[PDB]
């Protein structure tokens, strides 16, 4: 009896003391113990060497006790543990092994979730260093490193970079770092107020799969001039994506530097999104040097129905090349998003654009194998004053992207500088069904909408359409000469166009092409001769040796004669028609056409 | 000894017993209380005052209990308090202090989060009261009202409201209203059985944020003639949403009074639900009245991939002003949606639309600035018989909508009601792309499928296509001569308009203006000259000073002659075209042309 | 007092040691075992007779064990019991009652949800024999069978099915069977490693509502020839479907036999989902035979957002008619979806397709009632080699299916196999706003793009737009003689058609009929006559009778005349226009014209 008073307040009491459930006789004879035993927190390791909980706090570092945690589950088969709720559980030292190589805090395991409902927050220990604050690789190298399985991170608790700044530029910091990482995920955290590279990564150079973020907040993530870069989820493993997260920054640094989300493997997504103050939405990019997991090919990428204000670029496409390995981006589609620029100054940030092809990390334009993306359903606007804003920016070769049925209301259309890079173009093709918006009309002095700043443009069609006037521009679409022409289709639509001295502009007469298909509007003056009755008009210039037919967009103000309502043309490069005189003499005048080649 | 009994029957005693998890020798030496104490229900407040729990029931009012838990739970800096399954908890007296200005049953505080898993129920107390069964302002002014953040309701469980009846159309009636409420969310529940004003609200007049519905069901949420109008869920803070959530109403008074959703500030969203039996979807509306927290203009709205069978409006634009602050509504996309209405008489509810650009709650259609909005790559359907139905019903100032890429299977295209407003519309853009079906042709004797019953449109674009033939109908399109028409770009592909009379109609001979754009099929009757060889044939009539060029759109059935293909038009109004006559004489004949001004 | 530490180590014993909520003088004075039983798992049951625990294991049965834990907790109203991480849960024998005509493991109850966090395993008893290993029906006779409300299945955990092959191809095997399943979920969890013909089915013949599949994976679900079909998820019950969830195979008999999910029923759902190696992606069908619960119309059918490698088919559409009812299949949308076919040889899989309009199960074609359907903003490619891939493969009679704004990169626009069925086809709405990707440019011998291999073709559009050459092909559009077309608009767009010998080819002279409408290029030898000046130019051949106007897609090469721009025709079925003799003489030219009737 002695001995039970002893037993029962030692920590074996819960032990002795038996239960059944609802006092029902079919069910185990347990005790209390394992019932209690079927959950877990971090309660049950916080303690002092003599098992003694100890309280977290600011001088409390609760790394030790959050691993013991990790590695005694992971020894079970795994399970969850929470971190509870109503206290912050601090981390003030660096975890060991393994994890050192990426300067990371706590390991976590394979089969062990965290629950987190209370708050980890970083103390100061880490201010200027470099961190990691999860990590699922097991070995200071990557390649050598173990896989991590069935691990998730949940709950409506909070992830705290205690707000401190990057040292130098050169460290990287991070929150989630999975690893090589199947069957992970990160669902309801609020990761925020710091300055790190990325909040979340995913696989490792295409290990892993089936790895997702959903329901996260990512707020103020950025807040130096010392940080180099920041992505706020890098999808590194193919079937893996980001769905329904929210993420903000406010400073000045993370619009020129800030990207909400990259996929970089296969079969990846980021869908149901809201971005504001960051500079980028995404990168969907196939890097070579990161092609060992899951091939060379980026395939099945799905950026749709997000919502962002952003400064820079909103989807970025890339793909490059190493000494052995060659990088492909194919099957994408960009649907459903709604972007704008937030408001800044023309030229305050990077480039605006809903697209970008951008050069590789070198500033390459000539190793890129992007084709077969399809953008379609989203609207982009910009601002009136922000001259440096596009659908999409060109700026490095592009084997295939299709515009259908979005809604562009920015300076550009198509655009890329002119003296910079001068890309080969093949199977862009821009459907009549885009509809190109009025914000910047009367913006647009010295500037083409379609500015083709290309070495050559094949397999092509733009076919542009306006819905407003913007009496403005100095053409609808241009080719320098230097750009090459063919097998393309070039429209222009009649509509707001008739007061524009240049519609499309070829200034190496590139419209001449043997399969070059093209219609704009121009003025012609013609002059007939005199008889009455049927009677020719022919023009006075001799520029139109590759037009197949014209057709009048003017009204006829005569009753004495009508020019023709339709022409061709002739050897000499005079266009020619039958009109009529109803009275003779010789007609002089001056009319809007439709000029038609081949189309 | 004696004591140990004792204290271990008090209700210390599970703090007097010993506990290691799982005989883990590194483990917490913790006591049984320590690890009951991680959780907490309504169990533990729900007891009298000498501590005995007390039964919930049909005659218990389990209001103070609940909102003890909470008190308690908030003084520790939260947690979650779970509702416990296999019981109905049932609510029977109004909160006391700053949620009694809001007829409030229960307080919400922050970090305090509810698991429902059972039920719990509103008691007859209720019947014919106004009643908002858990409220997050701490205050019964808005204004002077804290913050409610980190609140979270989520589970398997229901709230019912008892299906009492609304007492006068005055009162109101509410589930969850967050408050000024920042990370607050509801998933999973079921709201049902009720007459009441909204199910959910997010949000004070813009103050909030990241607050969001998640998979809840909404269902018979209106069952009385004296309920004034409900909607579902009010998001009335930015960066906040509704997804995946299922809305059911069975009540005749529904169909014409309940809109599922609307979304009130910038950065919200409505995706992925399903709605039945409602009058309308969505508002989306920039209230001058609710602009104090957010700002003046709502921005990146977004209404996607729903299914719907509605009997009024799916999705219903709006701003306002007030004496001091000016309402702005742009930047929406309305994409993916499924949507029809429901069987039923025409004009039995309220006027069937896909859009509706509605005027303000007083009626004034000359004070919103609407634009920048897109609506692509949804479907509509109405019944054959609901002459009431139109892809948008435009009845106020529009200052620009843009339609891609849909499917419009409804009476009318575009509408208004003649001697009703007159709206101001500028950028109506109805791309080419956008199909219309034929359920209704054969209905549509004496109607224009294009009403546009307006005091002017400007930069708009109307591009008709028809897919099947409706020779009912008065015109495709019709503008009635109060109705000023410039910059604009209106077309009627000739497919299946072969038979009709009228295709376009410009009761204001509105055509003709200098920058309006045109085309459209028309009979001609033409006569020529008698000369042998190429002879010019004239347009009996005089109406065509506006036509830049014709061509024909019928066969020739003659051998010795045929008359033009295409045609200028003169001076007095005339067409003419140079033929050929093979043998001489006058012809005359009535041809089908396309009559084209700058097109 | 020695009854007392008898009492504490009973199985009453936790029902003596008091509580009380964090030493809360207002909480409840409870005791252990009250707050015990707060929570369940299947360790209060999973004991022999002398309720003694007992450890799970390969060689230990634990079927009884959850089934009592089952039927105990729906005895007090539901609640939630956990299936334990950390431990393999086996089944090793059939269940009894209701669940045996089904094949029954477990039988589910209402309110009753599971949360697998640990695995649930099949044993070697079931290896060749049919099994369901939960299922909701309470009767051998579905028809008989009572409802399952409220039934949720969550967790991190994993239904592991031994990788059994079938036994014979006519057995049944399946995941969860809901039965007539009224909100029951399936959340998070892991399906894998069998030989089954569903994971899940949500509902029967139309009894159930509001069922859902959300972020579960399903991984190796065929292994072998036996099985004769397999479809992951069913849908058989409306305002139900299928979420951001993961499916993959690696078997060879999966890519001829597996589908992903099939929507069988109004207001149903598949969205965000990734697919790899299936068959098929959905079927949407309306069965007669499966209308009793629900109607005999599937409407609101949705599948958007997904993510596919298919080897046959993406979206399948049916409906079909018994003795005495008949299914309609109307209002669906197919949209956003980014689908291939996977790499494979031509032939080796069912014919590769975006839409299949599918003949019912016994192969009729006569028997579907299939309208209002929108397919917008996908993209399908398939590897230049599949000969046997194509947009749509249009085999059964159908009412209406609108494209737009998509993106088919593959061998066929429209197909169906000559002297195979002649489907009557009505409403086939093609828009131009279809872009007909390259990928098969060059290995189109012999091949029309779009293969018109139907009995009739009426109120349908196609408007053909190629954006790079094929030279290859016989046809851009063919008609054979077989094939009535009437109150129809096809046309083909001259761009890249230069050098085509054919574009359009009517096989029975079809275009001639007088409500079609049609426009496509053609090569035309002309001839004039001598006299200088305006001179008519006459077509040598006579099959223009249908022509009501063309004109020139060809440049003028000489100097001394000029052929027409544009020419109307002669009863005789010649071409004529006037053109320009500015010397005499007879001409003879050919030229490529755009040849129109009514457009
Ligand atoms: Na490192
Ligand atoms: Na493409
Ligand atoms: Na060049
Ligand atoms: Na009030
Ligand atoms: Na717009
Ligand atoms: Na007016
Ligand atoms: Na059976
Ligand atoms: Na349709
Ligand atoms: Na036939």
């Amino acid at each position: 009896p002695d001995q039970f008073r002893a037993i029962i307040e030692s920590p074996e009491g819960a032990g002795h003391v038996g239960y059944q459930y609802r006092r029902n006789t079919g069910s185990t004879m347990r005790m209390v113990s394992d019932v209690l035993d079927e959950r877990v927190s971090l309660w049950d390791f916080h303690c002092d060497p003599s098992g003694n909980v100890i309280q977290p706090g600011p001088n409390v570092d609760s790394r030790q006790y959050l691993q013991a945690a990790i590695d005694y589950v992971s020894s079970n088969g795994g399970g969850t543990i929470t971190i509870p709720a109503g206290y912050t559980w601090y981390l003030g030292s660096y975890g060991v092994g393994g994890i050192a190589g990426h300067s990371g805090i706590i390991q976590l395991r394979s089969n062990v979730n965290l629950n987190i409902e209370g708050r980890i927050h970083l103390s100061p220990f880490f201010d200027l260093k470099p961190f990691q604050v999860f990590v699922g690789f097991d070995n200071g190298d990557p390649a050598s490193s173990g896989n991590l399985e069935n691990c998730h991170i949940y709950g409506h608790g909070v992830v705290d970079f205690g707000g401190y700044e990057f040292g130098a530029s050169s460290q990287l910091r991070n929150g989630v770092a999975f690893g090589r990482s199947y069957n992970c995920s990160v669902t309801g955290i609020t990761f925020q107020n710091g300055d790190v590279t990325w909040a979340i990564t995913l696989g490792w150079n295409g290990y892993g799969s089936n790895c997702y973020v959903r329901k996260c907040r990512f707020i103020n993530l950025v807040n130096s001039s010392v940080n180099a870069n920041h992505s706020t989820v890098y999808v590194n493993c193919p079937y893996s994506g980001v769905e329904s997260c929210y993420f903000s920054m406010s400073s000045s640094f993370a619009r020129n530097i800030a990207c909400s989300v990259e996929l970089h493997q296969h079969d990846t997504f980021y869908r149901g999104s809201t971005v504001n103050g960051y500079c980028r939405g995404a990168y969907v990019v196939m890097h070579a040097a990161e092609a060992a997991g899951a091939g060379s090919y980026a395939y099945n990428m799905q950026v749709e129905n997000n919502i962002a204000v952003i400064y820079g670029q909103f989807v970025i496409l890339g793909s490059d090349v190493t000494a052995t390995v060659s990088g492909h981006l194919n099957d994408v589609i960009v649907s459903g998003n709604i972007v704008s620029i937030g408001e800044r100054a023309a030229f305050s940030a990077p480039f605006g654009a809903f697209i970008d092809i951008g050069p590789d990390n070198s500033g390459a334009s000539n190793v890129q194998d992007i084709q077969r993306v399809l953008v379609t359903g989203n609207s982009f606007y910009a601002p009136a004053n922000i001259t440096d804003s596009a659908a999409i920016t060109l700026r490095a070769n592009l084997n295939g992207c299709t515009f259908i049925a979005n809604n562009f209301d920015c300076r550009y259309m198509v655009y890329n500088a002119p003296g910079t890079t001068s890309p080969v173009v093949q199977n862009l093709v821009w459907d009549k069904s885009n509809v190109i918006g009025g914000t910047h009309a009367n913006q647009r002095a010295g500037q083409n909408l379609f500015d083709m700043q290309f070495a050559s443009v094949v397999n092509s069609t733009i076919e542009v359409q306006l819905s407003c006037e913007d009496l403005s521009m100095f053409s609808c679409i241009l080719f320098p000469a230097s750009c090459q022409l063919s097998y393309s289709k070039i429209t222009v639509d009649s509509a707001w166009t008739k007061s524009m001295s240049n519609t499309a502009v070829f200034e190496g007469n590139q419209q001449a092409g043997a399969n070059v298909y093209v219609s704009y509007p121009a003025t012609v003056n013609l002059t007939s001769y005199n008889t009455q009755g049927a009677v020719p008009f022919f023009s006075t210039d001799t520029n139109y040796a590759w037009v197949t037919s014209a057709y009048s967009l003017s009204i006829n103000e005569n009753l004495d004669f009508s020019p023709p309502a339709t022409y061709t043309n002739k050897a000499n490069g005079q266009l020619v028609g039958v009109g009529y005189n109803e009275i003779g003499g010789v007609r002089s005048v001056s009319v809007r056409l439709m000029l038609q080649r081949q189309v």
